[PDB]
């Protein structure tokens, strides 16, 4: 018909539907009724997730929930970084970096900021000192102070609160989900039922016009948001809308996770996310509060279940018949369009890439700014759902083509795995973006280098994420950028820009508190 | 190995930009020759500019405001004000009767604030379209037409800058102050003579220009700044020029410079866009002068018309005035830059000035060439890289300038009546229906000098909203967030009163831009 949306239906309740309920129920507060329906599950291991530094911006503060208040609640720790380890040698999966030219295989894909000199990034002087031999240290250890104090447990704040890098979080994403359930449900009215979806009725318009559940109650809303997980109740099975499979580019597609206990009194706590190359895919590592979550990702086309349970258990040396494991399939890509209708997709009913890059709850959020930013009326402007389909669709396949360039450009050979990655093609606007990094051009640099979640949105994966990720593997521009040969000035008082960063590598490492320590006085 | 050797053949406003932003970017890293022949003047009809010229251009240059702008006689320009395109009759300097009020409308390069992560456009459709105000777009939501109603100046006498501003000036005489510039400091080459004959190679690059006294030019990068006649781009390298008439059907001007008494009616701080029968008309104020020009559809007036409605209309003789008469191309090439060859200026790309892009387009065109600046390999991403940063710069003004007549109410003549038959382009058509929608279009990122930010958020949702409302094209109904954000709307009505405030505050306490002009010489 016309007139507001009155009535909002969130069908699932798990990470997805209870930021759903906290972020709509905020956005919208007072002028909505939201319901979120959820069935009882089979309960699974806190294997852990890894976020970026906007969840505090884009999605607590919008629900005013301070830092430490969500933090204490749901025991995290502190991300800094992703440490990629033996991407680039080969051999069997195991926790240890090996050699690579007399150091240890890894590389970081950090959150600090690429400083420019010039109006030119500092990958570009690192490039062209590289190149013509002028240094031999790799891009991160060059451009970045994190690193230096990343490899020494730092905390990424002083113990008077100082904070020094730009950081994330690690989580159970158990814990954030009871979290939010609490704060929708007691802080916003949104009312939650314990119920299972048995059917979906649809109007001759295509609509959903209401769900029945098993027990014969019927809900009724001018707004379905589909948080279903990889079933996907209501955009897939009662809209019939398509899911893409993206298997030409991503071959990874199953998971074996567990969770770990840690002494942290004994070894510290690392304040990164760990990327472990493995022989038919890779291993995250999520340190938490005297655990870490640990799982491997890999491809059913290359490992059978158990193989990868045994390459997975003798990594950790834990009992392959007897460690509690949860055992998992996923769904890789994305439905042909989010928004359908009156349905609209968030979470894992809509896209899911493996968490190489920490975008599970990113999407989420992402998602639903986008949603509340093209929110419709009763008549639902298709130019809207359209524009928000557009958003999202562009949020994973650039996501998607990001992480496919993981493997692609991988050195690796040494099993069948890291070969076939060789194999797919790159997407055209995959491979446009590495014509323009080879060309020795920035992709996506940032306007400035300088909390707005529009500007981090469109430049989510932006010239620093390509060095780190393509000049960590080893893949690098055919030549210097042609414009630093005009600019001498430049190039001559950069060597002052690198200065700067080593000292902050000396100074950072001499001065900062060990992540645990930190961890320690927070309670 | 590097480029060595720049050859720009011509020597108008974009041949003496490109020499000074090249010979600035590059400097002591390759020598620069201009190539520019003896030709019949025109009368200065002025140029109207964006903010920016100064932050992208003169910045660059390191030549600052005041010492450029003083050297030029050059006048201050806040807004373009649209005058007469909602009503109908003949081609007059005043605006006619509307609703209770002149037709005339503001696009200011003042920001629109937010409120609540949303513009204040979208709350000011929202009461208008709920009854609660008749104000129109502009004057509820910028302080600027206030004072532009009394030819404030964007400067208090004591400097405070109080508005976003940019210039009015003849392009003739800040060409020259270029070209003393890239001569005198940067070591620019210049050449007087006329380009008889361009040899290519085998690859079909440029390999050397030949003049008409017999004299032989080579270069690593071939600069075409030789205007409509794109003598290197078009004529020798053979790249198509894409006409764009089924988007914009004007393609001629007549033009000319009018005295004008400052001292009895002060400057204007805006260009005026005035409405005529088959086209329209600019009004440039500067110092003791102003320009103007028809911008006319040959396909609807001959030339002979349009002189008349032009001279009619400024109380000017016909047969005594001087007058320029041109034809443009109007489009773009296929490619800006093949091979070697870089087109800059008007062999690369024109639109009529509807909104002052003129000389945007050649220091954007400028910036992007030492952005994606190749050496003597002539990477083809750098090349293709460049081409599509012109090619949406172009298309994107393109299809905003189509929208001022498209949407315009007018239905009194056959020109008003034709541009509502042709056919806007996807990609602006997609823009409409967001605005419908109520949707913003290009929003700001902040509402807060970064020409990167600036290049791809050219046309934002404040000057769409200037444009669109301006003419009478309103979406079809509120924002649907705004039904839940009472909180917002109710707080909003604060918005308004101060804008209100500061319309009259300036009003009262700024200074007429001639006293300011005055006190600036
Ligand atoms: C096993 C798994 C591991 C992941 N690990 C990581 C990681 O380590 N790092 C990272 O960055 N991202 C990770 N992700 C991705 C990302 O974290 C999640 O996709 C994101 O949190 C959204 O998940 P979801 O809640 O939408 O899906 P789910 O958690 O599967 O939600 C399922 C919910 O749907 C509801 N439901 C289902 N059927 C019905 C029904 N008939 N009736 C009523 N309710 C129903 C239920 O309430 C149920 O709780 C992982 C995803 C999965 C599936
Ligand atoms: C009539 C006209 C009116 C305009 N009005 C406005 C306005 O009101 N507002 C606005 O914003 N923009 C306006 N513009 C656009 C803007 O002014 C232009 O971008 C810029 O001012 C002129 O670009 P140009 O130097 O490349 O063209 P031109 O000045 O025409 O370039 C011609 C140069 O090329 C040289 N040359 C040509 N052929 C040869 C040859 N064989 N050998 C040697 N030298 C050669 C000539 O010697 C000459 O120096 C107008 C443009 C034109 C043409």
């Amino acid at each position: 018909m016309s007139g507001k949306i009155d009535k909002i239906l969130i069908v699932g309740g798990g990470t997805a539907g209870w930021m759903a309920a906290s972020y709509l129920g905020k956005a919208l507060q007072g002028t909505a009724d939201i319901t979120l329906l959820q069935a009882p599950d089979i309960p699974t291991l806190g294997v852990g997730e890894a976020t970026h530094p906007n969840l505090q911006t884009a999605f607590f503060d919008f629900l005013g929930i301070p830092e430490d208040e969500w933090m204490r609640e749901c025991n995290a720790s502190y991300k800094v970084a992703i440490k990629f380890i033996n991407w680039r040698t080969a051999g069997e999966g195991t926790s240890e970096a090996r050699e690579l030219d007399g150091g240890p295989d890894h590389f970081y894909h950090s959150f600090g900021l690429l400083k420019y000199h010039e109006q030119i990034p500092l990958s570009h002087y690192w490039f062209d000192r590289s190149y013509r031999g002028k240094t031999v240290e790799p891009f991160d250890y060059a451009c970045y102070k994190e690193p230096v104090i990343l490899d020494a447990n730092r905390s990424p704040r002083r113990l008077d609160g100082s904070k020094v890098t730009n950081y994330a979080w690690h989580f159970d994403a158990h814990l954030v989900a009871d979290f939010l359930r609490r704060f929708a449900t007691e802080k916003l009215g949104v009312r939650h039922v314990e119920d299972r979806v048995e059917h979906v009725q649809r109007d001759a318009n295509g609509n959903i016009e209401s769900v029945r559940t098993a027990t014969g109650r019927v809900f009724d809303a001018d707004l379905f948001v589909d948080c279903s997980g990889f079933r996907g109740l209501l955009i897939n099975k009662a809209m019939e809308e398509p899911f893409l499979d993206m298997s030409d580019h991503l071959l990874n597609d199953s998971a074996v996770a567990t969770q770990v206990p840690h002494d942290d009194d004994a070894n510290g706590v690392e304040p990164f996310t760990s990327a472990i190359a493995m022989k038919s895919g890779w291993t995250w590592k999520i340190p938490m509060l005297g655990r870490f979550g640990t799982g491997y990702v890999y491809s059913s086309r290359f490992a059978t279940e158990d193989e990868a349970v045994r390459e997975f258990c003798e990594m950790w040396h834990l009992d392959p018949e007897t460690q509690p494991l949860n055992r998992i399939r996923f769904r890789v890509g994305r439905n042909r369009r989010a928004w359908v209708g009156n349905c609209v997709s968030i979470g894992t009913s809509s896209c899911f890439v493996e968490p190489l890059e920490s975008t599970g709850i990113y999407f989420v959020y992402a998602a639903l700014y986008q949603l509340v930013k093209h929110f419709p009326d009763k008549s639902f402007n298709p130019v809207l759902t359209a524009r928000f389909n557009r958003e999202i669709e562009t949020m994973f396949d650039d996501t998607r083509d990001f992480i496919q360039a993981h493997f692609y450009f991988s050195p690796r050979t040494d099993t069948p795995f890291w070969r076939a990655n060789k194999e797919l093609r790159l997407a055209d606007g995959m491979q446009e973006k590495i014509d323009m990094y080879r060309a020795g051009m920035a992709i996506n640099a940032p306007a400035s280098d300088d909390g707005n979640f529009e500007e981090e949105f469109r430049n989510c994966w932006n010239n620093s994420s390509y060095y780190c990720v393509l000049a960590g593997l080893g893949l690098v521009p055919d030549a210097p950028s042609p414009r630093l040969a005009h600019m001498p000035r430049a190039t001559e008082s950069v060597d002052e820009v690198f200065g700067a960063v080593k000292d902050q590598q000396r100074n950072l490492l001499e001065t900062l508190p060990s992540l645990h320590e930190f961890l320690r006085q927070q309670h």
